[PDB]
């Protein structure tokens, strides 16, 4: 954990400073409340098992930010290919992520930092 | 609370200045009495959970006035989007808020200061 990494003189990851796996679980749950109540986005998840998705997305986000847990889901490009997702849709999703993070009390400088890991992903996500 | 924040040498916020979460609860309560009695605004709130709206609006105001807790609701543009709210409507709402702050005993200078935090939010709301 964070304690073990500190004794190895490893720098503190984004994962660690926001609160590890438990913090990410709570953010992702609020994230999807937001995304599904947005009628610009809801129709994308019409045939989606949401419990399974939040499972994979907690895994993906935790790995992207420095966590030790493996991502067990499918490649980003493969999943989002041909779903008609534009940059408008990506930006709206990204916006709900920032909103979720803000609501969990994450400092805004750290949120900007997370958006910087996330923004490049649009290349695989969008059409 | 305010006592904790003064021992951390945080300057006094509008939130703590006007009386904290409890004082804003009382203001927002009287605020929507004024809004729902105004014929120019009443119809927007037909079929809305007022209890739930109150909770979110207290949370918003508290955070806009420099309080300790994050706003956890929806952004101002998204929530008010597609509702046809005009500057005339926003101004009536801000006037009702000013009048509730007055009734609560908040000094004129601090209401003016609160309206300076609020007024810019019209870009999003309208
Ligand atoms: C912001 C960057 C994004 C990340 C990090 C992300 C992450 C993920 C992950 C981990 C999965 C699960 C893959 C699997 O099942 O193996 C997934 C699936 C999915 N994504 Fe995203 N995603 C992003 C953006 C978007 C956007 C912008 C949309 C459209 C608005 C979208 C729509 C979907 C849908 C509908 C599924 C599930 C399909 C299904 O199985 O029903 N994603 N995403
Ligand atoms: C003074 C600036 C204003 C602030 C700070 C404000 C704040 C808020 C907040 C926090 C919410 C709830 C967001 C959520 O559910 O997550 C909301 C919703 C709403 N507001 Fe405002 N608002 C303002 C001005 C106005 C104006 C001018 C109108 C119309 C005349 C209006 C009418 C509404 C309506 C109809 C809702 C939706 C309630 C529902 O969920 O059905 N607000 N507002
Ligand atoms: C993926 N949402
Ligand atoms: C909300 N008013
Ligand atoms: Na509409």
């Amino acid at each position: 954990g964070l304690l073990s990494r500190l004794r190895k003189r490893e720098p503190i990851s984004i994962y660690d400073k926001i609160g590890g796996h438990e913090a990410i679980e709570v953010v992702v749950e609020d994230f999807y409340v937001r995304v599904l109540a947005d009628d610009q986005l809801s129709a994308f998840f019409s045939g989606t098992n949401m419990s399974r998705l939040k499972g994979k997305v907690v895994e993906f986000f935790a790995a992207a930010l420095g966590g030790p847990e493996p991502y067990t889901g499918a490649p980003m490009k493969q999943v989002h290919q041909g779903r008609g997702i534009t940059m408008h849709h990506f930006s709206l999703v990204a916006g709900h992520l920032a909103d979720a993070l803000t609501a969990a009390g994450v400092p805004s400088e750290t949120i900007t930092e997370i958006l910087g890991v996330i923004a490049p992903l649009a290349v695989d996500v969008t059409s």
